């Protein structure tokens, strides 16, 4: 295949080129964002049912949803949420490989099919159907410095005019705001309602009768009368857009002209929709925009777009109101594709260097530069014809895969000058002998290379998408760089080399590189008699062999095994829970000293603190809280006194003296999709057993065992401790015996206390709506129940104490479910130093006490590692059986590929020695390094024991030919080995965007390559003369 | 898509439907026209009824069941139960009633409202109490449920439900309730889901009945009165023996 | 109901919801003082109609949290549409007895 | 402010989509004949007598 382009080169030149040009116009043309879609597809359903208990909106919403939806493809599980707020959060989990469309569709209609049976308050918020998938790109907030606006004002202000030119740009995909548009909300008094004989029901009716759209027909409408000239569109009474205009609808009239307007009743005026939530910036009160990135769309130049409609924007915002950025992987995608960039022109210089340093000539060292920029290109164009997009993740498989991808060409111009060098013949002949004797190692390499790699493609999960990154793009790497090895490389080496006569190699030229060819066959001529003395001889070195296989068993045995390392990813979480009955001012009161505290005293770490009440990632309400503190970039925090893994610890320790709350801080994972954990997940669900009470004691007493065991570490409960509520007990003989309607009560009490929806409004051409409840002072005691006024029949008042009296109770205030049957969730960590499995293992352990009617299903990321691992050790021994397939296809036995596969022990031990010397974890990072570097081994093994076999078809004995192909085959491991230490290194010594992932994905590559060559080198071809002899 | 098309062509329709039609509960499935399997269940100490341990499997088996993989529709011989107020016409007389009164009694009397918090927000400056108000719950038992009122005269006299009807717990509709074997029993008729093996479907269908079996009571087995897949399996481990056996007739 | 509120009741809501979809050309709608109201959002060309009418029927449906009343009581018809008549079949009546 | 649609887009899209066209066969058959006959005399030839 090689031989027919040697000849004849302008052919294999132009394919160079086509490849090169159709990864030229693949560039422009890709994708790119921080992480690809790796979680798996969940979709959220959120509804703000307001005023509600925390069991009423389960009990009416929740089992209405979940026991009608029956039969929609690919699902894994749902989980809900039902807080004591009125919110409501179930989240529909699918299999992998289910695009989010059609899912959510399905999702939507199996619940629009139950929206008749949900009540008529739920039904006519609006069910909200979006995909929960938690890969923000940038979040824009806005922020109030003097103080004059709340945050319900900037969210309307936000919804009004910044969402309109936000979402026109390119490639903004769907997102959401904190908080809501206006409503406008009347503000009923129960005295004014005494003084009028009035109820809320009349206003209610009232508000809904004079506020409606009518649909009035036309003046000459169709059928015409004989003789019809005249049209006109005619309208009825619209929509009221001010507040002065609801000022003036009245309640009730007497003939006489009497009347009751809602003035001296309510007290119209615009406000919010949502009270409970409340955020703040460094002071200041603030709302914002969480923006996700659209599917097949660039992210830096929409977010440079994102950033010129908000500077184009600018010159129109009300005074005091600033636009902050304070979340963006925007420069860590930018930092981690320049660093690529920078690595492969690093790269491909230091190559010609050391190609310059070994061998004399320029022209023969310039055609590197050339053959490695054109798989460099073309692997973008045969990376996007799978479909994918440039990650962070397949940016350092190609970093992984660059210190190989060189070395077929070097391989190659090394053959073709060792054969001009030895024998002096014309360049096209001897580039076309050096072809002919590795024609079938170039194709040796490809398939051993894809049968050692393509099984890692073939896991299953969001373990499954992040090696099927690594692996496709390693995959293609290596079968586009044997294809531009075997028909590009050649073709140029047959025209711009330079003819070396017979004989010689440069040993009077003087200078340095006269000194270093030298030293060079110096020590070449001393490597010959030390490869003779320990070949000699090799009886107590197989021995030294076997005791360090014991070493990497007994090696591998020790070291903990981890999902994904620990990331500088710039962001902490420090999310507070207030004692149970507690108000919104206790826990802004601790929320702002701890802001005050992170940001005083704390001035060289955290730069901005975006804090909020009312929401955590454990539940709902008015007694909790975050702040969502977001470090400073790595170009301004120099060295490891500023990290996050110190912050946590610095920030901890003064949070355990913050005695009003049980402060807790934690670090997000290395992806923030499938985050928030850093550990298991658990469901303690009841089958049989019914009562809340029972598994509240099953929680108390599996939170008892928990802290006991020492191989479980800061084991939390997700949920929520139970809050003191208060109930009332309508007596309903002695209501009704009074004459008042139960319904009339109903509604009071849904009103007074509680919002009720009632109809829309329309103000600046856009549809809002209006709610009503009492003041903020009327509703706010146990004792200022009395106020309340039900009407009669007759049409006197009675009170609300003369038949309501009150008792308090003690109820859970977030009620979750798991697969339709009721649970609480808990947050476990292993213990520092131990695997995912024991503790897993430790804790379904405990699981033996619980009382009869309460089992317990896995969740989160402890589903797919239990379902998981049952195939690791078999496709791993699948493709050991497919590498001896090719290398018995090869080399023409069945014993000779053992001089293979026992030379990858040999790049295994040096990796896990490197990584266990300067304390890191068995990551997915190391563990492509490990495959790589084993790739490398038998890269180098295959063609050193090929040489060993032909030398011996030659015509001469084991003994002398296995030390003779070491000899001839030295030079290559030592270009490999110094330009391949020398190109990764600098990915060690640095750090910044991504450092955990860099020192994971570095020193166990050199390591393993280092150890790897200074033993392969001296001990293959004692493997080759050991199996040679049988 | 196809489901999907009908699905919107459908609820282009569906307010146009009845209002008593429209709060049933409408289904759309990918239903193929065979039984796949019958999970069946039957007591073997006769204290279970035919309702109760239909009330058993709607409750507490179906749902486990139908989120499983390939399960499109299934068919309940029986139902779950839903407590009946079984008027009758002489004390409905009796008291000068009208059976509209009694289903608007029974619509006013168990809701469960939206009630608000006792310190909820906005909060006026100052206020440090905080619980989630409880107005009525909906009424779950029985004894519970005799105390609906539905007139009472300012005098102090009521009438209640327990005087005008007799209510008590049964199942929402008596048509279909099978029998297995002789004895009373039950079961869930289940249809493959189109587009989708057999076998898989069966064993997720075993191994979710497997997980919900030691939760059920003493005197309640299962049993499968009727399956397809041990035909299909038997038929390809038939044709498989058979190329086994011809091969060696071969050699 | 006039024209002006059905375009600022209706559709500059979905206006603003129907952007960001895939392979998207422009998107553009009609009102009338009849009261009906047609987006009419055209795509890039090489996209599958099927998740074309899946997307916009699925970022259709936050919408209706914000749309009135009078409106969700009638259901939203979404369909795929060609701009051409492909054949007019008509009945006529030859007697002169029976009317339009 | 103007913005065309209907056939008037498809149409702006075919003017700003041509050249590309010419430049990229031409570069093509440009390729095909370094390609086959191995020279880069004729593919010259073949460019200047389109």
């Amino acid at each position: 295949m090689s031989k027919f382009f040697i000849d004849r080169p302008i052919f294999a030149w132009v394919i160079a080129l086509v490849i090169m040009l159709a990864g030229g116009l693949s560039i422009l043309s890709l994708p790119v964002n921080q992480y690809p879609a790796i979680a798996p597809p969940a979709i959220a359903v959120q509804v703000s049912y307001p005023g509600a208990s925390a069991e009423t909106v389960q009990d009416t919403v929740v089992q209405v949803i979940e026991q009608q939806m029956n039969g929609i493809d690919n699902l894994r599980y749902i989980s809900s949420e039902s807080n004591s707020d009125g919110s409501m959060t179930i989240t529909v989990t699918f299999e992998q490989g289910t695009d989010p469309d059609i899912a959510q569709v399905q999702v939507q209609n199996k619940l629009q099919l139950a929206t008749p049976l949900l009540p008529q308050e739920v039904q006519r918020q609006g069910i909200r159907v979006t995909k929960a998938v938690k890969n923000f790109l940038m979040v824009v907030g806005v922020v109030s410095t003097d103080g004059s606006m709340t945050k319900e004002d900037l969210s309307n202000y936000i919804v009004s005019n910044i969402q309109d030119p936000l979402s026109r740009t390119k490639g903004v995909g769907d997102f959401q705001v904190f908080g809501s548009q206006y409503s406008m909300r009347i503000w009923l008094d129960p005295a004014k309602l005494n003084s009028y004989q009035l109820t809320p029901g009349d206003v209610s009716s009232a508000i809904q009768a004079q506020n409606v759209q009518i649909s009035s027909g036309q003046l000459g409408g169709l059928p015409a009368v004989k003789g019809q000239q005249l049209n006109a569109t005619i309208i009825g009474k619209t929509r009221l857009q001010t507040a002065e205009q609801f000022e003036n609808i009245l309640l009730k009239v007497n003939p006489d002209g009497s009347q009751v307007r809602l003035k001296d009743v309510a007290d119209v005026g615009l406000g919010g929709q949502d009270y409970s939530i409340n955020a703040q910036f460094n002071g200041s009160p603030a709302s914002g925009i969480a923006i996700k990135l659209a599917t097949g769309a660039n992210a830096l130049d929409t977010a440079k777009a994102i950033r010129q409609t908000i500077a184009n924007l600018e010159p129109f915002m009300p005074q005091g109101m600033k636009v902050v950025y304070p979340y963006d992987t925007t420069p860590v995608v930018s930092a981690s594709i320049h660093e690529v960039v920078k690595t492969l022109g690093e790269a491909i210089l230091l190559v010609f260097l050391v190609m310059y340093l070994f061998l004399q000539n320029f022209r023969a060292t310039l055609i590197p530069t050339i053959a490695v920029p054109v798989v460099l290109l073309g692997t973008f164009g045969v990376l996007a014809a799978f479909g994918f997009s440039i990650n962070t993740l397949t940016m350092f498989g190609m970093v992984l895969a660059i210190g190989l991808l060189v070395d077929d060409a070097i391989v190659v111009v090394e053959n073709v000058e060792r054969v001009m060098a030895e024998e002096g013949l014309s360049p096209r002949e001897a580039a076309r002998k050096s072809m002919g004797q590795i024609q079938g190692a170039l194709v040796g390499i490809a398939m051993v290379l894809s049968a050692v790699f393509l099984p890692m493609a073939f896991f299953g999960g969001s373990t499954g998408v992040i090696y099927r990154q690594f692996s496709i793009t390693i995959v293609s790497a290596m079968a586009l760089s044997v294809i531009v090895a075997l028909i590009l490389t050649p073709a140029l080496c047959a025209t711009m080399l330079k003819p070396i006569e017979k004989g010689d190699h440069g040993e009077h030229k003087g200078g340095f590189f006269g000194w270093f060819n030298r030293m060079f066959l110096s020590t070449t001529h001393g490597y010959e008699r030390g490869v003779a003395s320990i070949l000699k001889h090799r009886a107590p070195y197989l021995l030294i062999y076997v005791v360090i296989v014991a070493g990497m068993i007994w090696m591998f045995t020790r070291i903990p095994t981890a999902f994904l390392p620990d990331e500088d990813q710039g962001v902490l979480f420090a999310q507070v829970q207030t004692p149970p009955g507690s108000s919104a001012e206790r826990t802004q009161v601790v929320v702002d000293s701890m802001r005050e505290y992170l940001l005083e005293k704390e001035s060289s770490s955290v730069s901005s603190v975006f804090t909020v009440t009312g929401f955590n990632f454990a539940g709902r309400g008015q007694s909790s809280g975050m702040a969502f503190i977001m470090l400073k970039p790595w170009e301004e925090r120099p060295g490891g006194e500023n990290s996050v893994f110190e912050l946590a610890k610095r920030a901890q320790m003064h949070f355990f003296s913050f005695k009003d709350a049980m402060v807790f801080a934690f670090a997000p994972p290395s992806v923030l999709e499938l985050g928030n954990a850093t550990g298991f997940d658990l469901f303690l669900q009841d089958q049989a057993g019914v009562g809340h009470e029972v598994l509240l004691q099953a929680r108390n007493k599996f939170l008892m065992l928990a802290a006991q065991n020492p191989a479980l570490q800061r084991v939390r409960p997700n949920g929520m401790s139970d809050e003191p509520q208060y109930k009332l007990e309508i007596d309903d003989e002695k209501a009704s015996a009074l004459g008042v309607s139960l319904a009339d009560i109903n509604s009071t009490v849904s009103i007074a206390w509680g919002s009720s929806y009632v109809n829309d409004f329309i103000d600046r051409g856009r549809v809002k709506r209006v709610y009503l409840q009492g003041r903020p002072d009327a509703r706010m005691n146990p004792d200022d129940l009395s106020k309340w006024y039900v009407r009669n029949d007759k049409g006197e008042m009675v009170p609300f104490n003369a038949f309501a009296t009150g008792k308090w109770e003690y109820g859970s205030p977030k009620l979750e479910r798991y697969n339709g049957v009721p649970a609480m969730e808990i947050l476990g960590e292993p213990a520092p130093g131990l695997s995912s499995g024991d503790a897993m293992a430790a804790v379904e352990e405990i699981v033996k006490q619980l009382p009869k009617g309460v089992g317990y299903s896995w969740t989160g990321l402890s589903y797919e590692e239990r379902l998981s691992g049952s195939q690791a050790p078999a496709l791993y021994a699948l493709s050991l059986l497919v590498v001896f397939l090719c290398l018995a296809a090869l080399y023409e036995s069945w014993s000779i590929p053992f001089s293979v596969m026992l030379v990858v022990p040999l790049g295994v031990i040096g990796a896990l020695l490197a990584t266990s010397m300067r304390g890191l974890s068995n990551d997915v990072f190391f563990q492509v390094g490990l495959l790589t570097t084993i790739g490398l081994s038998a890269k180098n093994a295959i063609l050193i024991v090929e040489f060993a076999k032909e030398l011996h078809e030659q015509g001469k004995g084991i003994v002398e030919a296995a030390i003779e192909a070491c000899r001839m085959r030295l030079r290559p491991i030592v270009m490999t080995s110094l330009a391949f230490i020398l190109g990764v290194v600098p990915l060690a010594i640095s750090t910044g965007a991504g450092s955990g992932s860099q020192h994971a994905i570095g020193t166990g590559v050199i390591g393993g390559m280092v150890t790897a060559t200074v033993l392969a080198i001296f001990w293959v071809p004692l493997f080759y003369v050991a199996v040679s002899t049988l």
